[PDB]
C-alpha cells in the first residue's frame, strides 16, 4: 500500500554537450520493490536507466524528474535541477 521513495541526488551541474552522471541511489520501496525508474531531463529527453548519463545540447537550467514505480504499480516523483553553463 506504501508509495515508493525516489531519491534523485540533485542538484546537478555541467557544461553543454558534456555527459552528466545522474544517480537514483537510495531510492527504495518499504513494502515491495521499485520496478521502474523514469528520468525526464527537462530538455525533452527521457531515460529508464537507474543511473543515466545525459548531455544537454544547450546551456540553461533544466528541471530533472525521476518517477519511480513499485511492483504494485504505485509511483512517486522527485525533482531537481541541472544547471548547464559554458
Amino acid at each position: 500500500n506504501s508509495l515508493p521513495y525516489g531519491k534523485i541526488n540533485g542538484t546537478y551541474k555541467g557544461t553543454e554537450k558534456e555527459k552528466i552522471k545522474f544517480s537514483s541511489e537510495g531510492s527504495f520501496d518499504p513494502d515491495g520493490k521499485i520496478v521502474s525508474y523514469e528520468w525526464d531531463f527537462g530538455d525533452g529527453n527521457k531515460s529508464n536507466e537507474e543511473n543515466p548519463e545525459h548531455s544537454y545540447d544547450k546551456v540553461g537550467t533544466y528541471t530533472v524528474k525521476l518517477k519511480v514505480t513499485d511492483d504494485k504499480g504505485e509511483s512517486s516523483v522527485s525533482t531537481t535541477t541541472a544547471e548547464i553553463k559554458d
